[PDB]
């Protein structure tokens, strides 16, 4: 390790980095599928939102991956280590599309929080910090999805 | 310690006289107050709208509060230029408001579109009367600025009325 | 009147006059169709309203800009080949591929369907004229036709999504 | 729903007494500007000769300017509650000037034709802007004066295109 | 309505969302007052150095509006309601806004500095609260706003320093 | 000279020379005033110094290019309306509405005051010419005149703001 | 189908669209992993190249996907329908990284060519055309990889 | 070396790569000659309409250089060697370049038009060849270059038309 | 006037007033010539018309803003070197190196030729002042003078190119 | 000399003078270190050559620009808190975290290793000063420290890849 | 039909005389020819380089052929301005070339870097002698343009020499 | 490999007779400009007062200008085959002027200090540019004249910053 962190903590943080990376990759490809297949009266809204969300989540991926390899691990079984349940096959309701996306982001929020706690416990600040950086934007995306799901028109 | 208290103006560096800069200045203050209230309302709507069309309303409300903030900015800069004092207190900003601001709380998307629409209309009438005043009194620049603010705020009210039409790709 | 809308003139790229005449009256057919579709999209941008009025406002406007691009392409290529593009209202109306929507405000539903029908009737002539231009050996024209066709098909796709029964 | 004769209410506080007049003036102006847009586009397409590049680019820039004019006037027109003209029947009926017949004409000829169209659209615009002022609608009078400014500029540039001067000696 | 909270899509309990959303509302109200004041100062500033203060006040009220918008979006997302009317924005504002009327540029800079200081205190404390209840993203947003607010205070103090090219 | 100065020719937009003569005379005098104002603002961008040297450096530059943009608008429209714009040194000298600053460097305050006075008398000339153009039915001239008026009134605002007896220093 | 193509050909082209989409997705994620994990003396070169290549290949993906859903199918088993062999786990030689990438792009080139032939046979031009559009750039990427693999310095 | 071919990373046989790479070399040589000529014309053009031809010649030689670079990169990728020296670039060029010296603008436009026409013929034919041997990407690149070359010829012919604002 | 024209003051870069006086005189005359050239190019952007109206429209505009950029460089450097730049109408009139075009619209060819002659005599003045600045050891003045020379020589090239007896028409 | 490099002055944000003094001499330590590292990266950009000389030319240059950003941040924050930043060569040299590379051209290998060692010695002080500033309640300073630290760690990562044994 | 044959000039619209514009013009033609050859060589190198560092050489060669093309452009525009005729034939472009162009074929990366380097050097000496000539004869602008072309081409040769140094992170 | 005394060969065709001299002049100029960059940066950091914003932004823009100067001169210096100065020992030894001592000084004082530094760096630049001309190296003489132009401009602007004039009356 080339930053002075003990092996102890680098393994433990790369562990969670691969969990969140697999989950974020699943989220990215599912948002991509949604961007592809949405139709209906509000489709355009969703058409853009999904495209703005996957372009967002992959960002997460890359820097996790870039810093994951940085700490001495190997970035990602993408099916094994993913924290949430991926979308089944076929095109669903647009409403269930955003419901699935909602819950996926919620569970990745949770594991990101736990990993930030672990990184803080053992004295590696930057990882905790970056987890917080992603956490704010993913919470924001959850806000916007639930706004999509509100019973109003 | 104030050097130019609210209801006390001075001179203007343009060559106008105070038979009409005073009139145009407190005609400006009304529109400034109501436009500030409308900007705050559009910002709250940007914040809290939800539902089927919520993305459309989100972005439209941000666009519109930026437009009205630009109106506020130029009205205030010109008002200070001609010798007036702009309103800033919540007290007077609530007093001089030409329309009734929306009460606090989340409304249905339709309800806030209606509130916004008639707020716009009631500011449009103030603006037209003040443009007529500025024309009668020989102040060209104020009437002309009023007229272009008028044009694009009428455009804003057009788009607002368009969101309220009873039509859609849905069966409703 | 130096040249009129039936006299065909030579081309500076080395094509024979038969393929010139054929490809160019096809050009003018689908250009008149594209201009009619452009103006339909434009006034639809003007008159659309309702719950989803922002989405369609944007979509209509982008569509009439892209069809304007198509029209400039076909017109420049058409004169370059030695023809003369259509511009009169009467001729334009006549050679339009589809029946334009009658003036007056229609429902947003009906407007979307009018646009999608106009685009499919234009896609028909584009496919056909592409087959033609390929048979006559006009490769650059065929290539142009293919581009215009693909993005017209994509517009048909986004119309198809606008009219789906969901939410 | 609404056809090209019946009018809808306006959400701005203007009376249909004024709306009807300003929107029919608007429709005349829109038909005129659409005819000029098509003419300038054809001119960009078919122009050729020694000064071909100048006229190519000038024709294209002015057709996009008049295009902008039609979007502006059309969106305002709909705002008042009227219905804009679109099909070729009523665009030919309601057009201010006589459009150029089909076929590629001389450089001189179609520059002059554009001057003709611009001049008489200017006539309509100015006097119906006076009308708009009389009706108490300031916003459309202002919009009219901006459009009149830009079209008078276009007429100036065409006017200079057809001046009797050149670097080619007399 | 006001004085009410709905649910949450990120998994925080209402014990934490109510408490942090009240502080968002307070900070948003004071930031809106500071935005209006910075705008008034950009309008009415004049004198020897008036262009400096012109540009600084404009920059500052746009930064403050950015803070306001981020806090408002996050506040509604957390299930609260942002304040918008003048009555509660005057009530809940942590500092006393400048009374109406034109003040001299120096007094304007002093008012802005002390307003920034009080809002900094409120921000620090609500950030501490947010940290104790386990809301880390709120905490992070508060700290970003706090850093840039502290720099705004730095620049105001620099404007207030007793030094010049003039022998004053 | 194929078209002599004071010889106005036909316009291609349908105005009559009774209005074009007057509005081109007005255009030429405000053009001369603005061409002198451009050079004075530019001279101030050159020679200004002092404790507030930076602010007025950039203010004078921005004002001189605003004034010279006014110049292009007025000149292009004027020649569009048959007339000929002023370009001769003596001509502008003649037709300057204000007195240009005498030569040499002055105190920055005196320079701001000179610029303000030049602005203000151009204000008066512009308003009188706008009234003229309105009465004679030339709407576009009056409209351009109006936004020239708006931005130059803003410039005069900023100048007098420079002139206020206030500062972070004692005064 | 909303463009006038018979069901006959739409099914047949969506078939190959999912093959090439799964292959391109595997290629994209593998180029991403390479962008993550490359080290050595020339790493920077590869560091950027991989990032410029995956951003490229995903482009392919999206428009395939956007037009796939367009023809009436459902876009993507990503492991099942992929035409080439994905990378095994761990960080390999940088040379074998680009060798694996080389062969992956070669085989997707081949199936793209066959799908273009099929689309041409049955009269749908735009698909054949788009396959050609992607084919040129993927051939170019193969050129650049083999250039990376040349025995010279 | 010249007159040699190596392997291929995209799976075409040398029966097709040799044959299409020879035509790439021919088209690249003629395009380099046309680029040099358009540049010389941009340099030496003068007269009544000289600014039009100035800008057109510059635009045209940059378009032709784009064609040259795309063909060269694809040619090396296919396993061939691009031509670069003056001897073989003068040999393999399909048209006769303009002799040295300044010509009148009209003769320059005529030379450029006929050069574009001959290169169009060569391009069409090598595109047909490429199609028959199953090289589709080469075919597509050739057709793009052909479309924009045909438009260059269109604009040259427009410059050569007998019409003007002058009564000439 | 706190600093009178023809009264040069101390420079903060270490030159002696023997060289600054001469180079500021030269700067002022080339500044006056370029300030007249800017106005003449601008007048040509205004009043030009004909069959080649478009080309010279944009050429005259680009040339006048190039010339006025020369003006800013020269003026800022001049006041940096103690002197004061010319701004008075009569002053520029005096110190114009060429004869400005008489008033009224001329044929476009005559206007191009007037601009070319103005350019050429500014060429001569610039070269003489560059030799002066070099002999007296002022390298930066001479260097700026040299690129002014380069771009104005390019402008003269383009003007004479306009003047060639050649076209797609018969001549 | 109004204020000198030991007199500390009040802060306008409401912090107590103890945390001011502590956080600000930490600021000056790591700012002097950052400036030394910046100049080392700059002359390495100057003097690097070899087979991979383009990669390193670019990397060195981007690194000395990013460290310049760090230095501006720390200096502005440091004066704002009430301290005075270091600028003299003697003081800068003394308070530099690491031993700067001695003048003269070194191998690209050795230069990369010198830079990576300087960055690790600076990361040490950044981590430590972040812990400090957090203990004293200076939250904005701690946040700044965290940003600077993370991207310094990323630079250490790209150095680590430059020195790997591959190809 | 040529109106100004290669070795036949005319007048220059600047006020120079033909004792030195002729000299500077065919001094310009040499550098134009060699710079055109170098641009073609750099383009071929952009095309055909491969190997360990091939990305670096790829982009560097494109950068450098753009730089030398800019040199060619300004030399040619100024040459036509002062009354000369620019070289364009392959015949004369090969004749007047100051250095020997690389023979056709793919070389090792090192070999083409060496060819490029010494081509640059041999053009640098031509450029310096021509700058001295232009200075002696009183043509300032040509010498100054020569000097800035000189500066950035010396920079190009610096970077070239840097690629050739016997150093690297590899054990070689 | 190469230390700060021995010189390497240049690939441009200049002789070490010239290279040694121009590179030691270069190193003097580089040390001077690095000292001025650090000074301008400190000035941007610690400036305050009534005109604080002016000097803030001016100091920062000029420190980036002198920064550009050091990149330019350093890359050319290495090009000749010399070795650039970097550590604080030789930057303090070889610097043209006396750097400002530590601590925040008056506005007047450090504007004047910057004027001092600029003036004497101008001295060095001009006479050693004359030297560069005598040696037959035209490119570095040209580069020197551009840097001299920009630094004389900076000296002008500082000079005007300290003029005895203000809108605050006397
Ligand atoms: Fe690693
Ligand atoms: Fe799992
Ligand atoms: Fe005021
Ligand atoms: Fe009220
Ligand atoms: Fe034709
Ligand atoms: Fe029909
Ligand atoms: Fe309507
Ligand atoms: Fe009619
Ligand atoms: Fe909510
Ligand atoms: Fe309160
Ligand atoms: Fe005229
Ligand atoms: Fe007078
Ligand atoms: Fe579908
Ligand atoms: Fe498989
Ligand atoms: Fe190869
Ligand atoms: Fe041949
Ligand atoms: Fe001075
Ligand atoms: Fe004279
Ligand atoms: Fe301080
Ligand atoms: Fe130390
Ligand atoms: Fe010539
Ligand atoms: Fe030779
Ligand atoms: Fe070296
Ligand atoms: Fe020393
Ligand atoms: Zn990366
Ligand atoms: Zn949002
Ligand atoms: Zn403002
Ligand atoms: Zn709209
Ligand atoms: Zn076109
Ligand atoms: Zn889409
Ligand atoms: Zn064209
Ligand atoms: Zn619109
Ligand atoms: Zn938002
Ligand atoms: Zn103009
Ligand atoms: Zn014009
Ligand atoms: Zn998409
Ligand atoms: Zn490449
Ligand atoms: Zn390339
Ligand atoms: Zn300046
Ligand atoms: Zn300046
Ligand atoms: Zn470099
Ligand atoms: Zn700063
Ligand atoms: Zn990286
Ligand atoms: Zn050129
Ligand atoms: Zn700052
Ligand atoms: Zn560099």
């Amino acid at each position: 390790n080339p930053i002075g962190l003990e092996m102890n903590v680098t393994t433990a943080v790369c562990e969670g980095f691969n969990i969140v990376l697999a989950s974020f990759q699943a989220l990215y490809l599912q948002y991509q599928k949604h961007h592809f297949v949405v139709e209906g009266s509000e489709f355009y809204q969703l058409h853009e939102f999904f495209s703005e969300s996957y372009d967002e989540v992959q960002g997460h991926v890359h820097e996790i991956g870039e810093r994951l390899n940085g700490l001495g691990g190997v970035p990602v079984k993408l099916a094994e280590l993913c924290c949430f349940t991926p979308e089944p096959d076929g095109v669903f309701s647009c409403r269930a599309m955003v419901e699935h996306d909602l819950s996926a982001e919620q569970e990745i929020i949770k594991v990101i929080r736990r990993q930030a706690g672990q990184a803080e416990s053992l004295g590696d600040r930057a990882t905790r910090h970056l987890y917080e950086k992603i956490l704010l934007e993913s919470e924001d995306r959850a806000f916007h999805l639930s706004h999509f799901l509100a019973h109003d028109s």
